[PDB]
Formats: structure tokens, C-alpha cells, sequence
């Protein structure tokens, strides 16, 4: 039986990674190139739509449209759950991880308190895993998962202390079906990581609900994707595994029918899956 709808939302503050970014990695990396920062590259790049790491709006942009809310999207492609980014060269210019996004959001408020009616949307952790795998991190995956969860809990705590009262926390996605993960033969590594994050994060959300009357909503992105992938024709999808827009080892021409594809590139969903995700997220809220 469904629960009561949550209250209407008119402002979203989003924090997170390339599954949310609607233009911040592009703005920041253009700034970094203009200032000659060492190692800087223009992100996301020329096979991506309007600064999104996809071919269309991300899930949180669709959530905002569905709810009739304005969106301040702080998320930055590459962001980890702590201070920094999968792209190490950014750290000398700006701390763009979740913790850095929170720092900057609170610093840009003038000592002014947070809007207690705004929805604080948090969606991060993938790059903690991608960085670990791609650069041979030595931490066991269960400890990495613990670190990601502690970082997320810390961000909620810091935002709540500053005055936030409404949150939407997104689970780990199904990293085990990400094309780069599959091509790297890292599926069971991804399963162990994502299951540890997703088991532990709801327990931390229970603890945080004990003060400030925090509304801490959980979006289980794994449940969402498993349902879509088990019933793809219902949603107009056909190709669940191959990227529409290959980039590795080099860029190839995009597929003709991108709304029938789950993945845009080797890491990111297409606009069609972001739409379905945003609609699923929005279903918990009144208009
Ligand atoms: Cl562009």
C-alpha cells in the first residue's frame, strides 16, 4: 500500500556527480582552461548534450520539471563523496566532491540560513568506486563502501545543521551493469561495493531522522533499474548493454535510435532512462 505523498517542492538544491550535473563540470573546466590550470580538459566533451554527461537532461532535472520546482544543480561530473573529484587535477583549483559542494553552498549563503522547505537532493558514490578501480586503490571494497556512506551521512548532517529539513538521498546505482564495469570484468567487485553502500545507507538515514524532524527520503535506484531492465519493452527500451555513443577505446558514430538505449556512453544512462528515473523520483511528491 502506498504512503502519503510528501509536500510540494518549489526549490531543489542538488549535490552529486555526472548522474546529476547539468552544466557545472562544463562551467568549471572552461574556467580552469581559461586560467591555464595544469591538466585541465574540457568536460564532459563533444559527444555530450549541453554540458550533461548524457544526450539529455539528468534525472534531477526531470524531477524538478515534474514537481514544478526551480533547480540549483551543484553536482559536478567526477565528484566523489568526500572533498575531491575522480579528476585529480581539479583539486588545486576547487574541491568539487560532495563535501566541497556543501562547503561552497554554505559559503555562498552569507551566514544566511538554508531554506527549510527546499529539497536537498544527494546522489553520489559512483566515482568513489570508479577511482578505486581505475587507479588501483588498496582499501578493501567493504571499507570503501563504509567511507562513502560516512561521507554521505556527514553531508546530510552538515546540511541539516545549517537549516536543511528535506532531503532525497539516492542509493548507489547498479554499477554492476555499467558498460565500463562489464568491459573491465569488474561486475562482482561492483556488486559487493554497491550492496554494502545500499545496505548501510538506510541505517544511517534512520539515525539522522531522530532530530530536526528531518524528512529523509530514500530513492532505491537499484530497484528502479532492475524493474526497468526486467521489463524493457514496457518502457520502449531494446538495447540494455551497448552504449549508444561509444567512446572507448575511441569515439564512434552514435546509434540511430537513442531512446531505445539504456546507456549513452560507457558510464551514463541516456536521456530516456534519466526521464524514467526522474519520473519515479517525482512520484513520491505532491505537485
Ligand atoms: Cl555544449
Amino acid at each position: 500500500h502506498t504512503s502519503p505523498l510528501l509536500a510540494p517542492v518549489r526549490q531543489i538544491h542538488a549535490f552529486g556527480d555526472s548522474y546529476s550535473d547539468n552544466g557545472e563540470s562544463q562551467r568549471l573546466t572552461r574556467e580552469m582552461l581559461a586560467k591555464g590550470i595544469a591538466g585541465a580538459q574540457a568536460l564532459p566533451g563533444e559527444v555530450y548534450w549541453q554540458g550533461r554527461w548524457s544526450n539529455g537532461p539528468t534525472a534531477v532535472e526531470v524531477l524538478a520539471r515534474q514537481l514544478g520546482a526551480q533547480l540549483a544543480d551543484h553536482a559536478v561530473g567526477g565528484a566523489k563523496s568526500g572533498a575531491d573529484n575522480y579528476y585529480g587535477w581539479m583539486s588545486a583549483y576547487r574541491h568539487t566532491g560532495l563535501a566541497g559542494q556543501v562547503d561552497a553552498y554554505l559559503a555562498t549563503l552569507d551566514g544566511k540560513p538554508v531554506d527549510g522547505q527546499a529539497l536537498h537532493f544527494i546522489f553520489v558514490s559512483a566515482n568513489d568506486f570508479f577511482e578505486h578501480e581505475d587507479f588501483a586503490g588498496e582499501q578493501p571494497l567493504e571499507q570503501l563502501a563504509g567511507s562513502s556512506v560516512a561521507n554521505i551521512r556527514a553531508a546530510v548532517q552538515r546540511l541539516g545543521e545549517a537549516g536543511a529539513r528535506r532531503f532525497l538521498v539516492v542509493s548507489s546505482t547498479d554499477l554492476s551493469v555499467v558498460p565500463a564495469v562489464v568491459a573491465g570484468n569488474r561486475v562482482e567487485r561492483a556488486q559487493r561495493y554497491l550492496q554494502a553502500v545500499n545496505a548501510s545507507l538506510p541505517i544511517q538515514l534512520a539515525a539522522l531522522r531522530k532530530t530536526r524532524g528531518l524528512e529523509l527520503s530514500w530513492f532505491d535506484h537499484l530497484t528502479f533499474s532492475r524493474h526497468l531492465r526486467r521489463n524493457p519493452a514496457r518502457y520502449g527500451l531494446v538495447e540494455l548493454d551497448a552504449p549508444c555513443q561509444p567512446t572507448q577505446p575511441s569515439v564512434r558514430p552514435a546509434c540511430a535510435n537513442p531512446d531505445q538505449y539504456y546507456f549513452w556512453d560507457e558510464w551514463h544512462p541516456t536521456r530516456r532512462v534519466h526521464q524514467l528515473a526522474g519520473e519515479a523520483m517525482a512520484a513520491r511528491y505532491a505537485r
